[PDB]
């Protein structure tokens, strides 16, 4: 390395991702204080040789050879110019391209080697689902699927699935292919209910035709108030005076776990009744009415259905 960093400025994604058979599109801009370029060489994994004071390694593009040939056919194309643009294109990209790309540039009196890492996986890597840390029932959440890839030669699509079924909601797909970031994003608005807790949400990466490429899956953690099931003995809730009545309050689902329970009779809170079992001994005709239980967790309180107790 015999370069003066004050003579060069570069703006590019410092790491780009792709997979075998796809393509990579590398946005890149630069400014050379020493003037226009006189030569550009694209190395793959360059190594500086102290003997000849030169860089050894595989040359993927040479301005003196490839820059004189019709390049529309070529796999490796330099789409830049002499003063401001260093954009690269590799179509198709191969696993052997994985490593660091060496942008060897020379002005009239200055030389520089700008390095960009290219991570190519053998298989298409999965996207990444991003969820809010807190999801509760009846809340509208934006499901975000992020893929750190985008290239013009290889269009793709992100498909949202809920329990293996494509989601009916429309998704908004956005792409960025700039010197700052390269990604494909999909956003889907979605209002989960309590029944979506524990279900599987899938974001599939597909090609332009719809062939499966990869997928990321998340198991939804959906907070919800306790869903209650109330039972009464006797079953018909019809008694006569003096008999005993037992009502129980079962939590069929709660996220997070319940913390308290109370009982109500015709809208009136039953004091000293803070367990999941209500026992009425020697019932009078005044104890007739509509009974229900209420159970609360961190989300909020829930209520069971009403039992119409009748004292004949
Ligand atoms: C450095 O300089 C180079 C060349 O001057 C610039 O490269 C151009 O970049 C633009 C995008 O920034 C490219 O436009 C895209 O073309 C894609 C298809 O390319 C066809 O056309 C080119 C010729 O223009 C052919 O060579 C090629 O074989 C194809 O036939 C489209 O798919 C793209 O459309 C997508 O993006 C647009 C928004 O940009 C959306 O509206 C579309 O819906 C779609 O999503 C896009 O139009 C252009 O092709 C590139 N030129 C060349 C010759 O390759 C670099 O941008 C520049 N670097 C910087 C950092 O500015």
């Amino acid at each position: 390395e015999t370069g003066d960093s004050s003579k060069w400025v570069f703006e590019h994604p410092e790491t780009l991702y792709a997979w075998e058979g796809a393509c990579v599109w590398i946005p890149c801009t630069y400014r050379a204080l020493d003037g226009d370029l006189e030569s550009f060489i694209l190395f793959h994994n360059p190594e500086y040789n102290k003997a000849t004071s030169k860089f050894d390694g595989t040359r993927l593009y040479e301005s003196t050879k490839d820059g004189k040939v019709p390049s529309e056919q070529k796999r490796v194309q330099f789409l830049g110019d002499k003063n401001k643009n260093c954009t690269l294109s590799i179509h198709p990209v191969h696993l052997a391209d994985s490593g660091q790309l060496g942008l060897r540039m020379e002005s009239k009196t200055e030389k520089w080697m700008e390095r960009i890492h290219l991570a190519v996986s053998e298989r298409p890597f999965p996207p990444h689902i991003q969820l809010p840390p807190e999801i509760q029932e009846s809340q509208e959440v934006t499901l975000t699927c992020l893929l750190a890839f985008s290239c013009y030669g290889y269009p793709i699509q992100l498909q949202w699935l809920l329990e293996g079924v494509p989601m009916r909601q429309a998704a908004v797909t956005s792409t960025s292919l700039t010197i700052k970031s390269v990604f494909t994003r999909s956003e889907l608005k979605f209002s989960p209910q309590w029944s979506h807790h524990g279900k599987i949400v899938t974001c599939q990466l597909q090609d332009a035709d719809g062939k499966f490429l990869s997928a990321d899956t998340v198991q939804l953690n959906v907070k919800h108030t306790p869903k209650l099931e109330i039972k009464v003995t006797p079953s018909d809730a019809i008694v006569r005076e003096g008999d005993s009545v037992t009502m129980t309050c079962e939590v069929s689902s709660s996220n997070p776990e319940y913390t308290t329970v109370s009982w109500l009779k015709d809208g009136t809170s039953l004091k000293k009744q803070n367990t999941f079992t209500l026992n009425l001994r020697e019932v009078t005709k005044d104890q007739s009415g509509k009974y229900c239980c209420q159970v609360s967790n961190d989300v909020g309180p829930g209520r069971s259905e009403e039992v119409f107790l009748q004292v004949q």
